[PDB]
């Protein structure tokens, strides 16, 4: 009964009985998104209205719709054609991808360019990348996927160790049309294989590794209520999932003695971008929104026990629609455990003569997502002491290139012949903070040197600094690590026992922000990655840093409008950004398969609790 | 029969028996230092010579000894008299420490501020702390230590809750006089207990964990031979163990194909001093330099399986000297396992139809150290896919004051009137580098970025810069966290399969460097701390970032004096020295015992290996 259940495949069906009956999705219709709304703010001992929000497509070439539908009560409760040329295309249809390679396989210009390269049309595989917004002036209000051509020698081949460079196709997936063929000359497609499970590249596999084995005997120390509620270690939450944004957690809340303690409302990755930095017209208007255009949680991954997860694993299966209406299950698609954390506090006292040592444990929520050649975890991880952290896990296959004759500022080179164009992977966190509660404000803290002389006649002094971000202008911050700079939420109206307000503090990684120019297309579509921090006032509307509608849709919604808005948030509703990102120079050793790279960010308590939350923990 | 052999219970009485036998350890003589040297560069085909390096007090007053002594051929190398207030005092001796309570417990002076503040002196213990150099004459030549005082209410009771504020004394431990007692003025003791394993404090302990069971039904994967040396899924290296230092790395090392390629010669933590924030003349002065004055092999914990080691662990039991040249073990002194780490790459490809996982594996080699109130784990890991990583774990109970009435710049509060002075915690890496050999170089690497305009229309184009460090005045390197700067050591004489010198890229986490004034005593005993990478060329006597003698000694020597010789880096045996701590403004959660806080750095290879290393790890 709780209305932060995750989707039912009854529910879905429903939605679809519901559009259906109102004359919304008829045979030309196609669902592009469904995803459960939240419940309002207060919603207390209101009765519940479970609603979900649609975005439809029409393949038909009609005008697309945005409907909301409360599967509670069967109805439509509102539904709005979309003008595409001003608001944004719809997220890719995953049955929109099929169609450029087979598109391009009958067309001329794409036929005359391989055959000068002397390439098998049959053997030529297109990844279809989303298109952005550049200078094509009859791409507007248009759905457009580009194409790349790499050549699989056979069925098991990995295409990506022959890219084939020098030539790309934009083609209208609607209208399956080729608008475009680019052929600005022929590079030489790099022959060696990739093939990771070929025993001619491994050699011998290791026979080096005995077994570790990692059980619980009585079970997990975590209990799931309502399917996904989960209770651990004295935090409470639910596990969503969102076929976009993948796994949310909301209502994160620590039982403090008697008091259950809310600290974060909503957590999700709301968006990430992967630019590409190689000026090549081949690859110049490549940039991944792997979130808002792709649909991360869409290509989830079904996770094998003793392989993806390992230990007493408990598993979510949520539950998506398809193009249709219709219910699709991703089998074991969250994996949930805990796991050793090693030691959480020691000290071995010569005067009382005690020694003491206790051991940290954490709760992990995570899924996997393939995206083409990339595949990226994403983990939640809860500790015992309050601190909460992400971790994004970066692998797959490198999107290559050739490596051009005479190198590259842009490209490093993999093999004989083959490049990997330099880019960067860059999240953003959002954070509807709940510090004790809904009333919260943001300081930014510095480290404050300070010089030698009267007071401080050692030389030896330092402090800090914290300043209040009071509005929305002056809420868009950058970091500072030589300063050890930090951002605390705290709730102005709730103190700890020495008379202080409760806070977290968020701790960034301090990696580079979004590279490109500031007036390039990719640094306006992704405004959110140009700055580390920023602070909204809360507002229903306001869900992604690049706005609801991200495919082929230039710049104008997301975070640069929503705090023009000059909002205050000196104590209230409030929502942070935190933008963190991988910049990727591949090197060798990324090829053929990558190596798992990772970034994140964490939030530790600060004066929230009146003294160590872990006293209570028992020996061994 | 390898030269890199921890020194055995054997050694060390031999030591003592050379010494003995030629009039250099008579009754009044005290072993302050006593390692084991390293092999000289080349020691090829030469046959072994076992040399120790003896520090040698004297209890009377007389001139301390530097001494060399061969075990393998029973004779003294080298002894010299050391003039203490121009080179600095030996570090503190463990029988040194209990003097100072001792003393002060009949000194007039100490028994009055007791007595003004009623505190009974049968109560009052006192942490003796190393004293560094300020403005006091008559302590040049001399071996001080400073006392602050804490009530112990009861024999199990933790001290550190009841700091005695306005009061500190400072001891000449030789002649055994109490040179100077201060009183500023009475401050409340805090009366709160901080004792963490009373059940008033913790309340019921927690039912709620079930146990987590990690075992290796076959034993572990890596074997341990000669003692100490480590071959584990491809790296070979040698476990060392120093008094001083702590755990050494030593010929870290990865089997590739048929070849053993060396890529660090000596991994250690030569320094880490922990300076204090307060400018109270009660605790200014107050600087831990735990490796170079106390010695943290010297503390090193017994470690308790299950407990501080967790899995199936192999113990090494290193051997130390006493004060009068008896072997010593540390009974599971030092913790080796290795453990899951995740994912290590996954893709899942649609083309192919191939699903593709791998499990990440760590090898750990950790001791832990405690040094009155505080307790430090050292962790070294290597990872299959050749990443090498340091991590120091911080724990322990805060080091405490009076919390001023109306507040501090200087100090956090924690408990009612119990302060917490702000204070950083700040290493020294040294790594003597060996990237395919010897002949080595470094490159700072920054993220470039470009603007738009001609090559770059798209203004999406980004690059990078090295620039290679020649000399090693140009080698002493800030961070720069906002450009992405990293630091590649690579070897200019050897080339991967790409033509392309192989080399190593430090990662490290941009944290602050040291914040005092640039003119206080701690800036120039711990210059190394205000830089966070140096670059020297190898030298026999330049071992520490702070030289050979850090207790009382003034600068003068290590780093800032290394690198005036303005020697050749470029293509050179070099050494690198990474700065890198925490910055700690205490917080209540850190109290009445703190959980574990980190950091650290990793090297990952860069163009080492021809491809990715791990293509030859097995399934499940
Ligand atoms: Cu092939
Ligand atoms: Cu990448
Ligand atoms: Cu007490
Ligand atoms: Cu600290
Ligand atoms: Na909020
Ligand atoms: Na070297």
């Amino acid at each position: 009964a709780s209305p932060f259940r995750l989707a039912s495949a009854g529910e879905i069906s429903e939605v679809q009985g519901i559009l259906r009956t109102a004359g919304l999705l008829g045979p030309e219709k196609r669902i592009a998104y469904l995803g459960v709304l939240d419940p309002a703010r207060g919603a207390g001992s209101e009765a519940e209205d479970r609603r979900f929000r649609v975005f439809i497509h029409d393949v038909s070439g009609a005008r697309p719709q945005e409907v909301t539908v409360s599967v509670t009560n069967g109805t439509v409760i509102s539904a709005v054609e979309l003008d595409t040329a001003a608001t944004g295309e719809l997220p890719v249809l995953e049955e929109e991808f099929e169609v450029v390679e087979q598109l391009l396989a009958t067309d001329e210009r794409w036929l005359k360019a391989l055959a000068a390269r002397n390439l098998d049309v049959s053997k030529v595989r297109v990844a279809p990348l989303s298109a952005g917004v550049f200078e094509y002036a009859e791409e507007r209000g248009r759905r457009i996927l580009r194409g790349l051509a790499f050549v699989q020698d056979f069925p098991e081949d990995s295409a990506w160790a022959h890219p084939v460079d020098g030539l790309v196709a934009y083609v209208d997936v609607v209208s399956k049309e080729v608008t475009r063929v680019i052929d600005t000359g022929v590079f030489p497609v790099p022959a060696e294989h990739g093939n990771y499970t070929d025993p001619e590249l491994t050699g011998p596999l290791r026979t080096t590794q005995k077994p570790i084995s990692i059980t619980q005997p009585e079970g997990p120390s975590f209990t799931v209520t309502g399917g996904n509620h989960i209770e651990w270690e004295k935090w409470s939450l639910d596990v969503g999932f969102d076929v976009r944004e993948g796994v949310v957690l909301h209502n994160i809340a620590f039982r403090d003695g008697d008091r259950l303690r809310p600290i974060i409302n909503r957590a999700s990755i709301a968006e990430m971008v992967v630019p590409y930095g190689d000026p090549s017209p081949i690859r110049s208007w490549q940039n991944y929104f792997d979130t808002g255009e792709y649909l991360v949680g869409q290509y989830a991954n079904s996770l094998e026990l003793g392989c993806d997860c390992l230990g007493d694993i408990t598993y979510l299966s949520p539950v998506i629609s398809d193009a249709f209406g219709n219910p699709r299950e991703i089998r074991n698609g969250i994996c949930m455990h805990e796991e050793d954390w090693g030691i959480l506090a020691k000290h071995s006292d010569l005067w009382s003569g005690i020694n003491y040592t206790r051991r940290n444990r954490r709760m992990v929520i995570s899924f996997f997502t393939t995206i083409g050649n990339y595949d990226y975890g994403f983990y939640w991880y809860l500790y015992l002491d309050g601190t909460i952290e992400f971790e994004a896990k970066a692998t797959g296959v490198v999107f290559t290139s050739a490596f051009p004759e005479g190198g590259s500022d842009n490209i490093s080179q993999l093999a004989p012949g083959l490049g990997a164009p330099f880019h960067q992977h860059i999240f953003s966190a959002r954070l509807d903070m709940a510090i004790d509660g809904f009333t919260n404000r943001v300081e930014e803290e510095d480290v404050v040197r300070q010089t030698m002389g009267p007071g401080n006649e050692r030389g030896n002094a330092f402090s800090r600094k914290r300043t209040v971000l009071t509005r929305e202008s002056e809420a868009v911050r950058e970091a500072d690590a030589r300063t050890g700079r930090t951002w605390i939420i705290s709730n102005p109206e709730s103190k700890n026992r020495l008379n202080e307000p409760v806070g977290y503090k968020l701790h960034a990684h301090n990696q580079p922000t979004l590279l490109a120019d500031p007036g390039s297309s990719i640094a306006r579509r992704a405004a959110f990655a140009t700055k580390d921090l920023w602070v909204t006032r809360y507002a229903d509307d306001e869900r992604y840093p690049t706005g609801d509608f991200v495919n082929q849709h230039s710049g104008g919604a997301g975070l640069p409008s929503y705090i023009a808005q000059d909002r205050d948030i000196d104590g209230q509703d409030i929502v942070v950004w935190h933008t963190f990102g991988l910049t990727h120079f591949p090197r060798v050793e990324d090829w053929p398969i990558m190596p798992v790279d990772t970034v994140g960010f964490k939030l530790r308590p600060e004066g929230f609790f009146d003294r160590s939350p872990v006293l209570d923990v028992p020996a061994n």
